[PDB]
């Protein structure tokens, strides 16, 4: 949904320091294809501590967002998708000698 | 769909229509030349993590530096697993050599010429 098909679009141009940790972040009505939903993303944020506000002056990253960030995720995906994975291996007749077999050969692809 | 853009544009990059290292337009700008929007995202990930293509942050999306021939191979292995096997089946059934089919694609060729 794109409350957070956006709010999720910006966390990680932090995560990769083109918006520095409490260094700061773009006008929404220059992020204007569209500025109104924004709100809502912008929302999503900073009900997410992922960034605040200066009155009058504009808008930042909060420190270790970046870690502010990585910690939200996590948890949006062991509830998510693990839960009906595990019931997967589990009705395939998988296991998890055979799952970590193939994840750390999965790392030999990445290097 | 999810797939047959890649070859109206692929046939654009091919065409040299897109250089490589140079750009294609926007997902919102391609769709009304053609007239549906968001299914125009689940093109360019398949792309992007194909390889055929990428997207400078910010800026937009780019031929990926070698494209033109990587496609013609993808083109070419798509022939070798459920293109192919359709046929062996065949010249096997109903009695057709192999030199005898191969007679008929040098005629082919010969027009072609």
């Amino acid at each position: 949904a794109i409350y957070l098909q956006i709010a999720d679009r910006i966390c990680d141009d932090i995560l990769l320091g083109q918006y520095e940790e409490e260094g700061r972040i773009p006008s929404v009505r220059e992020y204007a294809v569209n500025a109104n939903t924004v709100m809502r993303s912008y929302e999503y944020l900073q009900s997410q501590e992922v960034i605040y506000n200066k009155r009058g002056i504009g808008f930042f990253v909060a420190s270790g967002a970046k870690m502010l960030i990585h910690s939200l995720r996590k948890e949006q995906f062991l509830k998510e998708e693990v839960g009906s994975f595990f019931r997967q291996l589990y009705t395939l007749g998988i296991s998890i000698k055979e799952i970590e077999k193939m994840y750390y050969e999965f790392i030999q692809r990445q290097n």
